[PDB]
């Protein structure tokens, strides 16, 4: 019952830049409320229209700040004020991006590997991230791992790729713990080529 959700571009947003929320439906609504939550959460309202098919409503967040940041869903409606909200739709991670120094993310043991072979992708930093997030290009979703220091006074996280299939051009960010929306530069792209 779920109206659809889709972050244009996506969900990472650099600072000051802006982004499309867009929630739409088989469903016909007239009334969509688009609810962050959290602390600061926040519901904003559009009239949007169907036309034919499919209902869209397309909500406008930025420039991208610290508090426009965190999880969002969107619920349909068919009365006005005050409505009576459809199921929610699934959330997305508004994410502000480029705003700490990059971290660094390298391959072991190489950034090729053979079909089912594993590869470990390893973010690494001396800021002093608490987590770190693995991007793989074209994926709307994250993996994250703590981040643990090391007597050397490096702060990172090792990620397995499991049986290597495809390859995949990837990139991390560091977080700290406090603001877990609210990420770093993107380290440089590795790309992972399978045999």
């Amino acid at each position: 019952r779920k109206p659809s959700f889709l972050a244009l571009p996506g969900h990472l947003v650099k600072s000051e830049e802006t982004v499309i929320l867009q929630c739409w439906s088989d469903v016909m609504f007239e009334h969509f409320l688009l609810h962050r939550e959290g602390k600061f959460n926040n519901t904003l309202h559009l009239i949007g229209e169907h036309h034919d098919g499919v209902s869209k409503a397309n909500f406008s967040i930025g420039p991208m700040m610290p508090v426009l940041a965190g999880t969002y869903r969107c619920y349909g409606s068919v009365p006005h004020s005050p409505y009576q909200l459809s199921a929610p739709s699934d959330p997305l991670d508004m994410v502000i991006i480029g705003l700490y120094e990059k971290p660094s993310l390298s391959a072991q043991p190489g950034p090729t590997v053979q079909a089912g072979e594993n590869v470990t992708l390893s973010c690494s930093s001396r800021s002093s991230y608490d987590m770190y997030h693995l991007s793989r290009e074209g994926e709307a979703h994250e993996r994250r791992l703590p981040a643990v220091r090391s007597i050397n006074g490096t702060f990172q996280a090792d990620f397995p790729l499991g049986p290597a299939t495809h390859g995949g051009t990837y990139r991390c960010f560091g977080s700290f713990r406090d603001a877990p929306y609210e990420w770093s530069n993107s380290s440089d792209p590795l790309l992972v080529s399978v045999t």
